[PDB]
């Protein structure tokens, strides 16, 4: 018996956790005894991309970090089995838990996301989808990167992966090089982290989301010209505003994520040092 091979007949669906465009995550109980005593697991499957899910499974199987969701196995068509984190995504958790989470805890979550991302970068991978909706809450003290659906390998001595299909792109979290040439560097993930940090600091408020704020900056009636207008505004040096009640020193670290050139752009190691200095 392979402990990473889950039989479909014992995988009992409890409820949906969330869904994207092509995939969904469900809470299941892996119950081989048939008495509802088995382990609860999160199960990722595609909506009725198969090649892309198989590649994602192999990436997650080889990632081992305290701030990266734990791979548990597969159910072979294929389903990805992972550990279940009851508090859900940061996007759902933060609006309901503002009383429990203060600035100090937000900065500790920030460090933890940087550590998981720095580990991913060390394994030569680029995430391409770093947003609060992809960060999971293990407890009020810990977060983990919880999805690798768009993750791609960066070639040795190369700075980037060349994206062919831009159709599932979160453009309001994307660096200018991603928008203009679909060039994905580890530096492009640092840009997206800065956007995720803005979300975390606003408690993932929908009205102050990166999409809502950029649309107010560029105008919301540009239709197919929207990304072009977003590129123009970023070239002008305009950036997302400072979250209410966010100290200028934290906003300054955020601004360093948004240096136009993917060179004036810092590393995750550099950001960790910044946040730790603010925590002491
Ligand atoms: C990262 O969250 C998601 C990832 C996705 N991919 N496709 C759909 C999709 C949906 C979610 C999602 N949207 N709202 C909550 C969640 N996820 C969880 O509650 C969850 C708990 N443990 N767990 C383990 C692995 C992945 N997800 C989880």
């Amino acid at each position: 018996v392979d402990p990473t091979h889950f039989e479909k007949r014992f995988l009992k669906r409890i409820r949906d956790l969330g869904e994207g465009h092509f995939g969904k995550v469900e809470l299941c109980r892996y119950d081989p005894e048939g008495d509802n005593t088995g382990e609860q697991v999160a199960v990722k499957s595609l909506k009725p991309h198969i090649a892309d899910l198989k590649k994602e499974i192999e990436i997650l199987r080889n990632l081992y970090h305290e701030n990266i969701v734990k791979y548990k196995g597969i159910c072979t068509g294929i389903k990805l089995i992972m550990e279940f984190l009851p508090s859900g995504s940061l996007k759902e958790y933060l609006p309901k838990n503002k009383n429990k989470i203060n600035l100090k805890q937000q900065l500790k979550y920030a460090v933890q996301i940087c550590k998981g991302m720095d580990y991913l970068g060390s394994r030569q991978y680029v995430h391409r989808d770093l947003a609060a909706r992809n960060v999971l809450v293990e407890s009020e003290h810990q977060v983990k990167i919880g999805d690798f659906g768009l993750t791609k390998a960066i070639e040795t001595d190369k700075e980037y992966y060349t994206v062919k299909d831009d159709r599932d792109s979160p453009v309001f979290w994307y660096a200018p090089e991603c928008l203009m040439q679909s060039k994905f560097y580890i530096a492009s993930d640092v840009w997206s982290f800065g956007v995720t940090l803005h979300e975390l600091l606003t408690y993932c408020d929908s009205d102050s989301s990166p999409m809502a704020l950029f649309l107010k900056m560029i105008g919301p009636t540009h239709g197919q010209m929207t990304v072009t207008r977003l590129v123009n505004t970023l070239k002008e040096g305009k950036r997302l505003p400072c979250p209410p009640n966010c100290p200028d020193e934290v906003y300054q670290l955020m601004r360093k994520c948004w240096e136009f050139q993917p060179s004036n752009r810092t590393s995750f190691q550099n950001l960790i040092e910044g946040f730790e200095a603010l925590l002491k």
